[PDB]
This record gives structure tokens, C-alpha cells and sequence, in this order.
């Protein structure tokens, strides 16, 4: 049944790789992807949370933890070495540029005007532009790692759609400081700059690049399921708010 | 949270203008197959009944003869749906179906024919393609404006009532200057859509645009847009 | 005293001409201008409201009514004929393009969804673009009328500042229909399009052109007093929101 | 090799305003260096006067006709197709119809009688003219590709003038009305018709050599891979 | 509603960084003459006291030595005002007074001198002019952030507390590439201003920009901006 | 008059990359038609090899030097000022340093070792080069106005190349890194230094005649009132 939803937005037997694992949106996407039948490899530097995700939110048992710092270079060689031997191909890459980036936690409070003052006092404004570089840097090297596996997913033909790299990001603790939009757009500008350039140079291969920018769990499920599935095989270069 | 529950259009009372032709057709099919009462409007009942009795997979396609350009015919079709069902949740207006000439007479495949088409089309008809789309999206929403809010009050679906606006370029699609007519139509629906989105989204009605390419793409969009997936989709325009 | 406020934002003995008279903002500006000592001619097609303004809000008695339809062409020749003989020169022109434009009143209500429906039903969408043309058309011909008087205010030297044409507009009853911003930007686009072109061609003479776009009575007083006075003699081409 | 690079020898051009001005300044630079320039203007006395006066090699061919009426347009190419059967360059001056600043009083009445819709009308004519000018010469221009007398592709250089609106203080309004006019239509023709091997270019509105520089750089093989560009 | 009541700065506790020099000077004068307690900050007390004892018309100009680049000196001056007055309503930070070199040594009026200036200025100093302005506006607001809200709580003026940001291009003003340095400074203050305006206007603090030309113009702006006239002026940038 | 309009006779040019490429394609079109072209490159063996091989009239003068080091820059003009004392054209190739696509695996390691800050670095060098290239020749270029050997004003045409980054699949990144680089500095120089009688122009990054068309149209008197423009 061609346009029955169960066949259109089908991700059954899709081999995805999600950086950050739990993350924020990543979990919201990892849930929506495995639940509908997809091999979701989740990467993170804290294995206990990877293990929590793989066996508390997994509805069919396909979330596969893999410890590794995306920032860490050789750890990326390790993880590509692992998946190439276990599965040999991936179809989706959901890189969270800057999961190894901004501090995901702020010990100081943020409510009283004084708490806000010291938070600004210890935030050097160059850290906002650093958020940019972190996201630009990560998407570049994260895409670089899975480049063979990503096209390998084109040659194995387990899905009608093309291989895809969906890019996301987070601002970490900057979501709780009043100067959050500064960090948000600093992060958004990062992934879009790298994505547009990767799309121009590598969409000519079997990899389309897409962006989801940072709320309900159904908004992201809709997107990730429409984007990676057969329903969204002819969508490349877009940025979804 | 599985696809069958998220991208469900079950019990959606939609109204797709244009007469289930082209993008319109690909949308009524994808909506009815997955369970929606789709009223289809057009000025030629002969073609309206064919789709209902040829492409409907569950038999929930209800034809309705009417000129969208005619205001009184628009008043009638709203009058019909208000008593038969009393509420609509989706409106897929194809701005400019009562617009550009759908079928082209003269040959379009020769340097002379290309010249012949260029001489006999006044360039203001490109500006007219724009103007028609502004008129259609505006007046189609006005017709179903109460009916659409009834779709929030009957609460048969969690999503907000929605007006998806699209258009066609008619016979201009096989003239070498199609992009001109295309963007003329694209600009029409978007300009009016942002004016309606700004003015009426505060009334619980989302506005969205699908632009004038497999039936798999249109099904994806129309189903992602109208379902609970994509309940927080307002102001977007889809290429 | 050069930078004492009473001398900086001084409009004392300034000869202004305000189209619409009461208007909405026009009154708010006519009050701020005469109160601080300026000959304010007010123009409108309904003399009773011109007479009400001139002798209820006038604090020094300088609001001078003058009946006339700005849309009406020969009425403009009449009013320039009158002021050239009475005073012979003007320094400020506050034209409200489209005071002879959109309907300033809507008999139908606007609350119930049905009232909104019929209001849209009887509003042809071409009336929004007509709001544009009305404002573009009016500023052109309104400026045209006072062109001699405006430079006459440069030769008489009653103020250190240059002669000025401040342009405004209103959407009339469209302020009460839900599709108001459509009319607002339709009106704003009108005055700015004509203003930019008049500024390019005629700022090379002694007339700078400025725009105030459509709340408290002090916001407008601040603007009109800062703009037309000596404090704002080197401001041309700006658009004040 | 300036003489070989910028060769316009044997170029079949057609300029719709080669007597009005600029057209003239450019028909001269084109014929002098060896291009058969057909000249269009609605007052023929001046077109032939321009010829046998400004032809430095004697290759300037006048023909009476105004660009606004299309009945004149089939007339012109029907003749032009019979002499040569093919054109390579078209320098259309969209808006051939086109349209005492002393004392402010004269200026007041000067604009007092200029309806501002005439500026928007300056726009509309220019959009229509390039469209109908291209529509007229569409076969002949590609025929110039089949005769293969030049290495470059067929070209339509689009321009316009504001005429008497050049004198009113509100000239920039008319200039931009024309500037926006010719470019808007040019972008629609370039996307839709460059895929038929025809480049479109625009020169926007005064020296005898700056314009000559342009017309010769674009019409020569030097300007063979320049399409969609605009030039002041 | 007369000018003397609208454009009043009476009882305004302002703080103007840079040291009452240039636009800063023209602003402290226009503010004190019309009645405002203006604290002036700079790193050279000798020039700070001159303006206080030469250009003050009512004697309400209070000098304060301090490096705006030095954070601890910024902590001191805030500590001083918090006990002496306890509240500020206006902050006129001149971002990059502790920035570009104010005075130029070498001759600037010769093709050789122009070349000499071009060879000895690394082009990253233009990017540095930008970066300094981002740092100054950011950290100056951070210093007085509590103090500024006190100016809303003491209620000595109806307007909201305000941070007006400006800057200087230093010695680059008489180098032929001044516009480069000018816009480098202009971009600095505006980029940071919109980030502060977005983040902190919800705390009752307006942000505005005056860009780096008679003393009559600056008096007009600074007085229109800070007074009750212009109480609803936020997000603007003034050329 | 093609031969007189596009006259480059007796033009004192200086191209900083007239051996690398494009520079060569343009030094040729300039010297051949009579312009004394000084050529810069950091490997002199190839610069003199280009001369006495590509000089069609024998007017190509090499000089060893890399544009990045300014110590080389005073060296070059100190010599160039002594031979002639004045320059009219400067075609600077900002970024003279500049910088096996088979199989995806080679490509993975190819980018794996390219730090993305090197693309931003491609930008920075080009901004610095035009600045320091102009700073070097600033006196000599205006001296070319005082010698009055040409009717046109002195000109600095700015270009750059991405070198080996032209081969990585992410070349457009490097191209735009260079394209944005040269134009950003060019706009700052044009506003600040055109008031000193020096026009600035940019050609952005391959035929022997399309580039020749440009370099000759701009360097001639034809391109005398073209300043601030950019050309593909």
C-alpha cells in the first residue's frame, strides 16, 4: 500500500547512528526511530546513560549503546570500526554537533539578579562565538567518520530513500542563562554553515544533508520520521525549526 | 507513538478545492486512504464524480459542484457542509483553479509555436496569475472561516484547524516561460498566506503552503502536515 | 543657552501645516506643536472638528482651521492661496497621506466570527493595495502644493532648522478588522516609497523629508518635537516607528 | 589580440533606438568595426539621416517603425528576415515612446500635471517591450546560431530610456522605474530562454567610449560567456 | 507637556563611561545642564576633574577613576555608586574607550605617511576594534546590571532604566581607512546591543545605540532618548 | 575603434602570480598588446621560464618574491621603482602560498587531515594580501597618474586562488573563503582610496579569452569609469 502511512513513513530496518544518545531531542528521535523498527546506535561519553536509554525506552530492543567522545578523534575511528564489522553500513546519521561542546549543566543558580550578574561575569562573550566553532567543527568531523558507512547504506539498498545526515545541536547550560538566544543562534549558525557546504560538495554523492534546530515529543517524532523515512526521500538542504 | 497513530487523519473532515486534480488529487487520495471525509469542490461534476468512484479506497469522497470564483456557489457549498457535517478541520484551497487556463490549445513544441504563444499572451497575465491566487486564498478562507473553527469545537481531532494553500499555473506549465508563471503563483499564495497567518492564527487556525514531485512526496507532506504529527506547523511553505 | 531643552527643542514661531487636523496622531502632534508656540494650520473636510480642535486643545490660541479635502485638487490651490496671503511661508508640513483615504469608520461590528466573515466578504483584497496607492498619491500631491511655501520658510529664516515634510498615515476602519497589519504595512509601504523618492529629488533643496509611522500621547510629542525643532535639524530620510 | 579578440566583423545586429541616443553611440561602435546594424525609429527622416552621415563603412540600414505597436514589429522582421534571414545581436530599447525646470513655480505645475501612475507606467512599458521585442526576433536570433557566421551565441542586450522624465527633478523615480522594468523581464527571459542558446544582458542608463567599451566587449567573442549580467 | 517638562532629565543618576570626551562629553554636558547627577568614569583622573570643574554648569559631575577594561576597577566604581547613591537609571557606555589607541603618533598627511600607517597596522586590528566593542558593552552592562534596576525601584524617574551604547574608533579617525574602523566599531555595539536588548529588556532595561555632528545633534538625541520623551525607545540605533 | 579603444600600449602593469595561472593568461593578453608586465612568483626559475617563452614582444620582466612576506614586498617595488618609478596597473593574486580524489576512503583521510579552520584561514590570507599588496604599491600606483602615460586612472585588480583546495570535494568552501576574502578588503580600499584617484576591481575564479576579455576591457581606457565592480 503505497500511500498508507504505515508504508510511507516506514523506517523499518533502518540503520541510524545518533550522537549524544539521550541528549534532549536525540532521545525524542531515538524513541521515534526504533519504536517503528530501526537499528539505532547511540553514542555518548557516559555509558550508564547510554545503557539506560537502550533498555528503558527501547520498545523493540534495537537501541545499541556505543561509548565514545565525538570530540575525541580516535574514538570516532573506533566506533566506525565497530559498526563496519557488526553491520557494515548505516543509512541515517543524526549528528548533534556540540554534544561534546557547551557545558550541559550550570552549578550556579540563575534567578536572583546577582546570580545573573555573576553568570554573565564568568561568561566571556567569546564563548558564544566558540559555540559556533564547536558546532561547525563537529558536523565536519562527525560526517567525515561515517562517510563510507553512509554510502554503504546506499549500496545495500535496505531502504528506497537516500542516505541522510541530519544535524542538530544544543547550547547546554546556556539554555538557562538570560542570554540564551545568543547561544541558540550561535549554535544554529554553526550547523547551517557547515551543512550548506557539506550539502553543496557531497549531495552529489548518495548523502543528502538536513538540519533540525532546537516543546512536545511529537513535534520531533513527526520531523525525524517524515525526514528519514521514504516519505522524505526528496528533501535535501532544508532547515526545520 | 508509532506511525499509524501519529500520522493518522482518521475522522478528519477536509475540503480540497480544485476538484481532486494534480496535487489536489494526490492529496485527497493520501487523506481518504488513511481515513478522512474529504469534500472535493470543482465546477465540473463529471470529473468530480469520477475520482469519487474511481480513486476513493474507502468511499468517503463527497463531490460538490461549485465555482470557487463564484461567491454564491461558495456560500452554497459551505451551507451544504454546515448542515451535513457541521464542521471542517482542514481546508486545502488550490488558489487559482478558477484561475489560469488549465488546457492549452495551440501547439507548444516549435520555435514558431513558442513565438505564437509569446505573441498571444499579454504579459499582464503573469501578474494576473498572482492576483488570482491572492483572491482565491483570501475568499476561500473567508467562506470556511466559521466552518473551520467548528472543527476545533467538535474536537474530533487534537490538531488545530488548518488552511493549506496551494495553486496551479494552468496551461503555462508547458510554455517555456513556466518559471515566471510558477513564481507568479508561488508569490500569490505566500503573500496572502502570511497575511492570513498573521491575522487569524490567533483564532486557532494554522495556515501553511504547498507549492505547485512524486505522489509519494505529496502524500508525505499532506499527511505530515494535517496529522497530529505536525500540529505545531504554522507559517511554513513547502517546496 | 544652547543645550538647555527649552532652547534645543524650540518650535517657537514655527509655521506648520497638518493635514487631517484631529486625525489620531495629528492632534497629538498639533497639541505638542502649538503648546510650545507654533502657528499650526490644520486642514480637514469637516470644519466643525477643525473648529473643535482650534478652541478646546489650543493652549496659546494658534491652531488655525482651514477646510479642504487634500484629495480635492483645487481645494489645495485654495489653501496654498490662503496661507501665502496670510503668512506667506511655512516651515513644517505634516501630511497625513490617506486622511482622504480609507474609511475612518466601520458601521458593521467585528467581534463575532460571523461579523468578521462578512467584513472580509465585503473587503475586496485589492482595497489593501489601494491603501498603498492612496498614501503614495497623497504625499506626492500634498508635497506638491506646499513646495513654494516650504522653501519660503527657508528664505524667511524664522528657524535655524531646514524646512521639513513629515509624512504619516492611517488605515481608518482597517484598524478594527483582524486583517489590520495588512492595511498597516500597505499604508507604511505607501508613504515610504513616495518619501524616499521625494527625499532623493528634493532634499537637494531646502526641504528634508521624514516619516512617522503609526499608545501614549508623549511618544508622538517627543518625536514631532525632536524632529521639527532645532534639536532635529540634521535628520533626513529616517522612518520613526 | 585586440583586433581579433574584439572582432565584430560580419555581425548582424538590430538596434531599436540607434538614432534616439546611446543606441546611436553603440550602433556607431558596432558598424564602424564591421557589423551590419539595422536601425529602428518611428521618424524615418532621422534614421536615414543618421545613416549616410554616421556610417564610417556605409553599413547602417534604417527602417521606420515604433516598437510599441506589434503590427510594426512583424513588419520590421519580415523585411529584415528577407534581406539576411538571420540576426545575431538585438539591442532593444524598451520604451521607444519614452516619456523649463527654471523657478520653483514652473516646477510646481510641472509635477502638478504629472500623475504618479505615469512612473509606474514607465515600468510597465519596459517590461512589455523586452517581452514583445524578444518575441518578435526569437526565430531570427536563433537563426543567427544556425548561420554560424560568429563563434558567439545570439544575444539580446536590453536597455530603455526615460525620455522627458530625465528633466523633471523626480528623474531617479523614472530611472528606477525603467531600470527595474527592463531587468525584471530580462531575468524571466534569461532563465526561460538561455536554455535555447540565447544570452540576455542589460546596460542601464553617457560617454561615447564607456558605452562603446560595453557594447563591443559583450557583442564580441570576448563577451561570449557573459549572460545574466547588468552594466551601468 | 511643554518641552521643559517632557525632555527633563531632572534627578537622573547617569553614568557615562569614556571620561566625558567627544560624544561622551557632549552627552554629560547636555545631561547635567538640564539637571542630572552624572558619574563620569575614565582612567585619567586629571582629565576627569577638568570637565567636572570646567564644563559642569550646576556642579553635579562626579569623576571616578577606573579602567573599564579592568573588571576589578569596574567592581569598585559600582561599589562606590551603590553606597553613595544606591541607584542608577542611565548608563552611557562608550564601548572601546579602553580600546583603540586614542592618539596617533606618526604623521598621517602624506602618501608615505599613509603607506607608513598601512604597513604598521595589522589588519586584524580592524577585527579587534569590533571585538573590543563587543567586550565593553557586554561587561559594562554586567557591572551596572543590579544598579540599573535599582533605578527602577527608587522610582526617581518614570522612564525605564536604560543602557545607551556608543563607541570610538580612536586614532583610526584620521587614517584614510576610517570608515573601515567606523563600521568595525558600529558593528560591535549593535551586535552586542541586540543580544542584550533581546535578553534583558524583559527585565525593564532598554538598550539603545548612538553611533560614533554638532553638539546640538548629540544633545538632542541624548536628551530625547533619556527623558520621559522617548520612554518607549528600545532597540533603536542612531546615526 | 577596437585597436585604439582597447589600447594598452605603454601600460606599466605588475601581476603577482603571472606564472601560477590566470595571471599568466592575463599577463600574456597585456604584454602581447603592448604593456610592460612585471611578473612575481616565489620560484624564479619558472618566472623567467615564462618570460623568453610567452613574451610575444619580449616585454615580460620576472622578479623572485612571495607576496606573503612584506620584506620581499619592499624588495620588489624598490627594484620596480628604480626601473620605471611609476606603475599604472596592479593585478594582485592575494594568497600566493594558496593552499588523489579516487575512492571514498582516500577522500575520508583527505578531509580527516584538513582542519576546517584552514578554510577560514584561506579567507584571512586574502584579506591581508590585498591590504599589504596595495600598501606596498600605493605610491607607485599614483605615480602612474603623475607620469600621465595613459588616460585611465591607476587600478588595482584583485584576485586569489585556492590552490590544492581546488581538488578536495569541499572546494566551493575554499572558493567562497577566497571570494569573500578578496571582495571584503576590496570594498574597504575602494571607499577609502578611490578618493585618491585609484579604482579597485575584482575578478573571481578558465578560458584563455574570457579572462583576456576582462583584463583588456578593464585595463584599457574602455574600462576607465568602472570601479567597485566584480567579475566572474
Amino acid at each position: 500500500p503505497s500511500l498508507a502511512v504505515a508504508d510511507l513513513f516506514n523506517v523499518n530496518g533502518l540503520v541510524a547512528v545518533v550522537t549524544g544518545g539521550a541528549t534532549g531531542i536525540g532521545l525524542m528521535m531515538v524513541r521515534a526511530l526504533e519504536e517503528n523498527g530501526a537499528k539505532v546506535y547511540i553514542v555518548g561519553r557516559r555509558k550508564e546513560v547510554l545503557e539506560k536509554v537502550a533498555k528503558n525506552e527501547a520498545k523493540h530492543g534495537n537501541i545499541i549503546p556505543l561509548q565514545g567522545d565525538a570530540s575525541s578523534k580516535d574514538d570516532l575511528e573506533r566506533i566506525v570500526a565497530h559498526i563496519t564489522k557488526e553491520t557494515g553500513y548505516i543509512n541515517l546519521l543524526v549528528a548533534n554537533a556540540g554534544i561534546p561542546g557547551p557545558a550541559p549543566i550550570k552549578m550556579s543558580p540563575s534567578s536572583s539578579l546577582a546570580d545573573i550578574q555573576k553568570d554573565l561575569w564568568n561568561t566571556d562573550p567569546a564563548e558564544f562565538e566558540h559555540i559556533f566553532n564547536v558546532h561547525v567543527r563537529g558536523a565536519y568531523f562527525s560526517f567525515a567518520a561515517f562517510l563510507p558507512l553512509l554510502s554503504a547504506g546506499n549500496e545495500k539498498g535496505n531502504v528506497p530513500q537516500s542516505s541522510q545526515m541530519i544535524i542538530t545541536g544544543s547550547i547546554g547550560a546556556f539554555g538557562r542563562v538570560p542570554l540564551a538566544h545568543y547561544a541558540y543562534s550561535a549554535s544554529k549558525a554553526g550547523v547551517t554553515h557547515m551543512a550548506k557546504q557539506l550539502a553543496t560538495a557531497f549531495t552529489k554523492y548518495g548523502i543528502r544533508f538536513n538540519v533540525i534546530a532546537p516543546g512536545n515529543d511529537e513535534d520531533v517524532a513527526g520531523c525525524i520520521l517524515w525526514l528519514a523515512s521514504k516519505a522524505g526521500a526528496w528533501v535535501s538542504g532544508n532547515v526545520l525549526v
